[PDB]
């Protein structure tokens, strides 16, 4: 009856997790630790095959995957004032930039930069081949944010939507995870459009909070 | 006046093509002449990431990644929706649909063909990657087999859009990958996908768009 979302604290994880609390959706969560050995398991492939989180069961029982998907789905199903989207009758040039960007955040961002550099962690070390093709991918992804974000504080329309948050829960995990690690980049120096975008992102209501509630440690590196 | 649609011949580019022509769209074709031509400052201002394809609609507007692109086209240009389903007239495939359009951008293409395009020059790649490459490839082939057991389409009953993502990433999987180190045969271990790819180039002239190349002299084809 009750929608459930199975998820964990991830950069793919967080993000229907921000939206359905910001929404007071009425979501139930269940949160896995990390790593977890239940998203193996045969209850959970027949939710997601793709074996990976997180997946949204809906009020019907039927699962709805891909992280920035699921932002659309948890937005167009529960977010009755579109304080956080755009629809395609409201305003269809902004509906498509925010499909082209959910697009762009998971292909761009999240698959070729920490899914690449997490699925090749080993015992403290990334190969220095995988490494600089993370590093390469990373100052392309702030190149096009930092360009972006020129002359706006948002990345759509004139507020906080799940544009922004899909990109700042990548950009935190970023943060929480790669820091002490040889791919890092501060981005103070040579992004001031994203650091200060990230900024008012991270601090737009209880977006921090929520994200502290499974906070995570830097991935050691030798 | 009409859109244009700036492409090159790969894995993202072909695809609002073949929707394109399936749909006898009025959308021009401008494919660049291994270019540097997406950096150019006028095109950079239609995609500030500089890669191809780029739709600019019948009003100036920049449409960009492929996928997006594909829903646009089918949005836009679709009448009678005969390759794909809306959201209002059927919610259930249309979330299975742009599930699986985030899933072959984020897990096909981006995670896998992409990776292993760009390592896998002049005929080598670091066996790192490969190994990275082949598991990855192993586990979306699989997932595609899962999906396809007992149907002929990703979607509903009929060949769609996102029967048009995948064939575009494949075609270019084998034009690229055949005789290299990362090289996998569907025959072999996944009847149902290579049974789906062949189903899906031979939809009416898909084959034939997918030979498209760019025009020696004219800029529009
Ligand atoms: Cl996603
Ligand atoms: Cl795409
Ligand atoms: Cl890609």
């Amino acid at each position: 009856v009750m929608a459930i979302l199975y998820t964990g604290p991830t950069g793919n994880g967080r993000k229907p997790l921000v939206l359905g609390k910001l929404l007071n959706a009425p979501i139930k969560v269940h949160m896995f630790h990390w790593p977890t050995k239940d998203i193996q398991e045969d209850w959970y492939l027949k939710l997601n095959p793709a074996g990976i989180v997180p997946t949204l069961v809906d009020d019907k029982g039927t699962p709805i995957t891909e992280s920035n998907n699921i932002l659309l789905y948890i937005a167009d199903t529960y977010d009755k004032e579109h304080k956080f989207f755009y629809s395609l009758k409201q305003d269809p040039k902004l509906y498509w930039e925010q499909n082209e960007l959910l697009f762009y955040q998971a292909t761009q961002f999240q698959s070729q930069t920490l899914t690449i550099a997490n699925a090749n962690y080993q015992n403290g070390h990334i190969d220095e081949n995988i490494a600089q093709y993370v590093l390469s991918s990373f100052e392309k992804v702030f190149a096009f944010m930092e360009t972006k974000l020129s002359g706006r504080d948002w990345f759509v329309g004139d507020k906080f939507t799940i544009v922004d948050i899909a990109f700042l829960v990548g950009e935190h995990r970023r943060r929480e995870r790669l820091h002490n690690s040889p791919i890092w980049i501060d981005l103070k120096e040579n992004f001031p459009n994203v650091e200060k975008w990230f900024q008012r992102a991270i601090a737009f209501e209880n977006v921090e909070e929520i994200l502290k509630e499974h906070a995570a440690e830097n991935l050691y590196f030798q």
